[PDB]
């Protein structure tokens, strides 16, 4: 393979997710469990709102609860940061701009830990408006394909990424969310620096009909794409 990391991914990797989100004040937790098959670009998780009643809308969260589990194909192997940013990981930090409405502030560390891949969050939201789309939860429970744009950043050995997530609204409007990203490796080891490119990023929400907690079940198929 082409980076170290990369060698952690060829099978089924468990994955952990923690997020400590706090929007106009509501503060809520989240945790999530699962699996991630990088060789076919797909996962599955379950997350929790550990805490009670999730304030926000689910789909306003899935950005933000693992690039590393995507497809890279054969001829754009030397196109992956993520993987080779591991085991020791990236920070990845987000801003999101809800258009009309408010934005989240995202701070996360990527990493493994043991044989487990870990994503721990911290999340802030500001400026909402109380009968908005998200905190009067009026998406729809769902979600489009969306391309993530990815450049390189050899400054700080790391990438950028730009996107613009569609939320349907219940009342057939959308809500636009755009994303700026940066990922930063955490460790000194050697990381591949792609050139621009973008991932094909496929989401289905659920539920599990047995969980009486407020939860989200997520499948994810990722495909680098664009070189
Ligand atoms: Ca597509
Ligand atoms: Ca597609």
């Amino acid at each position: 393979m082409v980076s170290k990391g990369e060698e952690l991914f060829t099978g089924v990797v468990p994955i952990l997710v923690e997020l400590d989100g706090d929007v106009n004040g509501h503060k809520f937790s989240v945790s999530g469990e699962g699996e991630g098959d990088a060789t076919y670009g797909k996962l599955t998780l379950k997350f929790i709102c550990t805490t009670g009643k999730l304030p926000v809308p689910w789909p306003t969260l899935v950005t933000t609860l693992v690039q590393c589990f995507s497809r890279y194909p054969d001829h754009m192997k030397q196109h992956d940061f993520f993987k080779s940013a591991m085991p020791e990981g990236y920070v990845q930090e987000r801003t999101i701009f809800f258009k009309d409405d408010g934005n989240y502030k995202t701070r996360a560390e990527v990493k493994f830990e043991g044989d487990t891949l870990v994503n721990r969050i911290e999340l802030k939201g500001i400026d909402f408006k109380e009968d908005g789309n998200i905190l009067g939860h009026k998406l729809e429970y769902n979600y489009n394909e969306h391309n993530v744009y990815i450049t390189a950043d050899k400054q700080k050995n790391g990438i950028k990424a730009n996107f613009k997530i569609r939320h349907n609204i219940e009342d057939g409007s959308v809500q636009l969310a755009d994303h700026y990203q940066q990922n930063t490796p955490i460790g000194d080891g050697p990381v591949l620096l792609p050139d621009n490119h973008y991932l094909d990023t496929e989401s289905a929400l659920s539920k599990d009909p047995n969980e009486k907690r407020d939860h989200m079940v997520l499948l994810e198929e990722v495909e680098a794409a664009g070189i």
